[PDB]
């Protein structure tokens, strides 16, 4: 698959342009870059980063082999 089909779950908690209010105050997906995106949805779905109200985080984004973690973050990285 590829990041964008992922991403489109992930709406319910980050909203189109990754803004909206997750589980509390989080920082905005919004452009913050592919780099740190990478790294962040690596780190989540590895469990390398993480925490309590992570967890359904940890899991939805688990599901992304490879191309999809890659593809996430640089998707992520123009929204
Ligand atoms: C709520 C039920 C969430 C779901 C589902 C998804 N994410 Fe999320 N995300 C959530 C929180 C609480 C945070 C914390 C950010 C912070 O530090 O305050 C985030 C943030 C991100 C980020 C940005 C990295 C960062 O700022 O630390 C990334 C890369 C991220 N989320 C990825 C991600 C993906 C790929 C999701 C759907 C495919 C997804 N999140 C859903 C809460 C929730």
């Amino acid at each position: 698959a590829d990041g964008a089909a992922l991403y489109k779950s992930c709406i319910g908690c980050h909203g189109a342009d990754g803004s909206k209010a997750a589980m509390g105050s989080a920082k905005p997906v919004k452009g913050q870059g592919a780099e740190e995106l990478y790294k962040k949805m690596k780190g989540y779905a590895d469990g390398s980063y993480g925490g309590e109200r992570k967890a359904m985080m940890t899991n939805a984004v688990k599901k992304a082999s490879d191309e999809e973690l890659k593809a996430l973050a640089d998707y992520m990285s123009k929204l």
